[PDB]
């Protein structure tokens, strides 16, 4: 599925991602826009720790969920990532809260810092009500 921007800010913002932890709805849109450009059946294989990304967030198999082919993987979300590529993205956004609910926070995905810290996020949600 992909999402059009207005439509994911409403259905972020109803699944109770407004502030999360101390985020704002307009940073989580800007990581899915610059992680998956709203498409939730995105996935990227990194061939160099055979990981993969999966879903609307680019959640790692490494450490989130269980695809059982990542080598010495962990599953944190306690979620098979079949179930990050689903076109209802409740339990993607139930796996990023997990993510945030770490140390570095949204600070955990390196395209959020490279694209979203320190750049104006508010063009996101414009005009979505939200």
């Amino acid at each position: 599925k992909v999402f059009e921007r207005c439509e994911l800010a409403r259905t972020l913002k109803r699944l109770g991602m407004d502030g999360y932890r101390g985020i704002s709805l307009a940073n989580w849109m800007c990581l899915a826009k610059w992680e998956s450009g709203y498409n939730t059946r995105a996935t990227n294989y990194n061939a160099g720790d055979r990981s993969t990304d999966y879903g609307i967030f680019q959640i790692n198999s490494r450490y989130w969920c269980n695809d059982g082919k990542t080598p010495g993987a962990s599953n944190a979300c306690h979620l098979s990532c079949s179930a990050l590529l689903q076109d209802n993205i409740a339990d993607a956004v139930a796996c990023a809260k997990r993510v945030v609910r770490d140390p570095q926070g949204i600070r955990a995905w390196v395209a959020w810092r490279n694209r979203c810290q320190n750049r104006d996020v508010r063009q996101y949600v414009q005009g979505c009500g939200v």
